[PDB]
DNA sequence: GATAATTTTCAGAATTTTCAGAAAATTTAG
DNA sequence: GATAATTTTCAGAATTTTCAGAAAATTTAG
């Protein structure tokens, strides 16, 4: 099997993946079985985002390293001082994926660490293993292909976050802005009586007991309202029913 | 040159890129310099994402699509025939990227398509130009290479903007039910008379013009400021500016 | 010389420094002095901030890395590896401070290695190299007193320059709000033909050929006046001087 | 316990706290941890910055000095004195920090008094407490670097006040400047019917009492929010809210 | 001393704005 | 079907606001 259908065969997982997201445990499988070796593609703290091990699965340390979704905190700070691609590493290596331990069985074993960049910084590390063969040039494309492209859809999954949470500012932020004084003041005494995030409370009474018109209470609320910061309903005798669907709201209320 | 000389080279342009977005301009040109290619970036109805050429630009007809950002519709249909990569196109083939009438500079011509796909499906169309030197297995192995993350940032960019229109079709809405009866009927008129998505013009004017009170228009102007839809500003004497965030927010307000 | 007299002697340089800076080469000869030691303090990223060697003095490299203000790019990334203080550390090391090359001269040569840490992070580097005896833990406790010291010095120095530019952000903000809608234009309209930092223009032309009011004009400047983003003076019939004190101002203007 | 445990428990409150500023609070009771002794941080004048009591709580005197925040006035002159570091002072010695009347529970009580020095100059004192155990030179060693570092931290706090009080005057000057003659006289009465930091008020009667456009308080007040003079927040028929963001502002602008 | 050129100041109207409160509309329980 | 309890809607006045422009004030050159 040649490296085009190598090729062919790691992007086919890409292109034919429904949605947007790749799992990780899928490409690790794909990249052991063009290559035949044990995958590790963890993150900048060790934790593991992907395997695809067989012969340390045979490893007590690595079976516990599996549940604790993470690898030797000192060992992972290791893996930070590889800033290119370091391929054929022995057991008689720090940086060997084998366990030093067990190196009668691991004695011609090679150990390739391709780092993971994306937008400019370090995101993760793909080490690759083997038993007693060494990495080619051809072996180095493949893993190069891996770790540009887990840091593409790294580098995506953080953007994504980082988006949400700017958003929600801007909503809250928009919400507070279009409030009047009277408007503020009346939001501040409301999220009081409520108390959690969704309740029962008549805003009429809240509005004689603190001095502020019943009008200039439910013109703030319809704003919230319109900004997505609360979900209200009427109850009529029963009271107002309020829902606050963005918790960070009041914190940044005061702090205007 | 080594092919992975020429990977890691395409790779680098991936790994530093500043923000998310990666401009195809640049992709075409590095996929041009480390394959000596004139490149082409199109998508399903040809239009001209990104190109770095040379020679083609010595023809009349390619510096007229240029200037169309679109590539003839006779050849836009043939590249959805090919359903797979295919290399070494002579210049009497259809599927040639070369003029024909130029063939003195062209003759010696070859020609690779590399079907561009992401998510499943047929997102667009990577196609390489060569004068004489023919493609070899290490070159479509980059072209191949190309064409997938080409496909991933694609498939990013469909999914961010249907995610956005998304939440915009939500910010209307939200910000539509929080309008009363009388609030919604202003707007209708004062967005009636603005004509356009920006603006200036004198609200209590319109007000009286109707028949509504100035204040319900002051309120549901500074409602839809809450929902992000539009942005205003007051000008005292010289009127009220309004510049509307939303374009189908208008649209979708007549549907009520 | 009793501990104390050592502490006592370290604990006045900083009790009497006049002013709030603390020189850190101050600081590197008086730990040098009570512990007999070549000092180094460097930063995460290698920068040399002090120093007071002598046998190291003797070495090549030393000399040219003094100048360099720097140290080995690979080896300022190994210090980052101790992440608690390790001492008593032989020539045979690879965090020897002493050059591995002339290890004749530096065979019982011990190196001592504090982490500078401040706020929460990792701040610097303090090395401590000795040519033969071994470090106690009267040693450690001065050793720790300045990674502490020098790490509040540090933290103060990043949180001032930190308040510094959100002193601009707010005073840039705090005045491009304060401008109407005919104000933000008539001061894009100037900062364009004013073209540099400081310049004279006739403010009623600009205000003439563009159609904005005169007096909205001197309105702006002068709020922008009070905001410390401009200093102005009148000129009569030469016109109107402006200096700019504040850049990212227009900037943030269009941003708007 | 051995001197560079003590030492290192000190020092890991320092390299960790939040922010800038450390709470004296958590300095003292740290303190007496490590030494076992009641810690008393004062100022000049006898100010507790912070204290970490125990035994000395069973004194009526101790609490009401804690009530009050301040030491008693014949004791602060008697530290001024203590020009040095003195330890292992008795219970019928003036510089005591025990109650003698509760002799029955501290016949046998040790006070030392560490001079906190900063910039050369003396800042305030550190006085540590114990019934029986006396003071070695390991905690003068302590003793001593914590009133160092003490210092530090009000050298640099006394440091950033007046980088502020000067930061202001220069808003409030930059700010007057900014006033035209009609303009300045409108806030000095807008100020003084206010008569606090904030207030409510109807500007345009205010103008209409004195004979200044109402247009003029409008401006003016728009130009002490360029400089973050004042918060102003219109309530339409209600009137003008008015915050002052400078104490010292009213004043300064009478001097004109 | 005075003309000429901008630069500021000041005054005034039209519009925008926030708040009050009475009438309308709603929900819940009967 | 109807009372009672809030909840919304709507209307209206007082105040705040931004802009125009004519008169005043300033600087520069003579
Ligand atoms: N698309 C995709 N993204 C993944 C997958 N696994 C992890 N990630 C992304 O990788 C990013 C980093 O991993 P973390 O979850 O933060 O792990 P961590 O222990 O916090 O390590 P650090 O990210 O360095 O702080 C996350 O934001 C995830 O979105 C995966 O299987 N598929
Ligand atoms: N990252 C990135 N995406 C781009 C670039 N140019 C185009 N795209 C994406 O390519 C896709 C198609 O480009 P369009 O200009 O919309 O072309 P189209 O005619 O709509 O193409 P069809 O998808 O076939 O309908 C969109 O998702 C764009 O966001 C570019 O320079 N960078
Ligand atoms: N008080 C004081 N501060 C210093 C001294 N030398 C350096 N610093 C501070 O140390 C901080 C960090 O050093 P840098 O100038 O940033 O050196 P660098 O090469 O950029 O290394 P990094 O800070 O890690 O990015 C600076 O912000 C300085 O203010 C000194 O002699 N006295
Ligand atoms: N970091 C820090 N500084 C503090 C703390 N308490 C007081 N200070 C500083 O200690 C100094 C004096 O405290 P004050 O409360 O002003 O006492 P004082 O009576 O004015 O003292 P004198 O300086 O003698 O006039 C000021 O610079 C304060 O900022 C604290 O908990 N943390
Ligand atoms: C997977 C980690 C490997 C075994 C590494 N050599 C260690 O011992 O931690
Ligand atoms: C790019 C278009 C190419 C050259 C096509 N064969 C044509 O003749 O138009
Ligand atoms: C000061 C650096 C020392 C000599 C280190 N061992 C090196 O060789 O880089
Ligand atoms: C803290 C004050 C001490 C106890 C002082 N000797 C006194 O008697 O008041």
């Amino acid at each position: 099997m040649s490296l085009l259908s190598k090729t062919r065969e790691l992007n086919t997982l890409l292109q034919k993946h429904k949605g947007i997201a790749v799992d990780f445990k899928d490409v690790a499988q794909t990249i052991s079985s063009v290559t035949v070796t044990n995958v590790f593609i963890v993150s900048r703290r060790g934790k593991i985002l992907g395997s695809s091990l067989n012969e340390l699965l045979k490893s007590q340390r690595i079976i516990q390293m599996l549940e604790e979704r993470h690898i030797p905190s000192e060992y992972t700070e290791r893996l930070m001082e590889v800033k290119q691609t370091e391929s054929n590493i022995d057991i008689d290596n720090v940086l060997t994926v084998f366990p030093p331990e067990n190196r009668e069985l691991f004695i011609d074993s090679r150990t390739t660490i391709f780092p993971i960049l994306g937008g400019g910084e370090r995101l993760g590390t793909l080490v690759l293993g083997r038993v007693h063969d060494d990495f080619n040039e051809n072996d180095l494309v493949l893993g190069e292909y891996a770790a540009t492209v887990i840091g593409m859809e790294i580098l995506r999954e953080k953007h994504s976050e980082v988006e949400k949470e700017a958003r929600d500012k801007a909503a809250i932020t928009m919400a507070i802005n279009s409030l009047s004084y009277s408007e503020k003041e009346a939001i501040e005494h409301i999220f009081e009586e409520l108390g959690g995030t969704e309740g029962l409370l008549i805003a009429s009474k809240v509005a004689d007991r603190v001095g502020i018109t019943r009008s200039v209470i439910v013109n703030a609320l319809r704003k919230l309202e319109s900004a997505g910061v609360i979900e209200s309903r009427s109850l009529g005798m029963k009271g107002t029913f309020i829902k606050v669907k963005k918790e960070k709201f009041l914190d940044e209320l005061e702090k205007s």
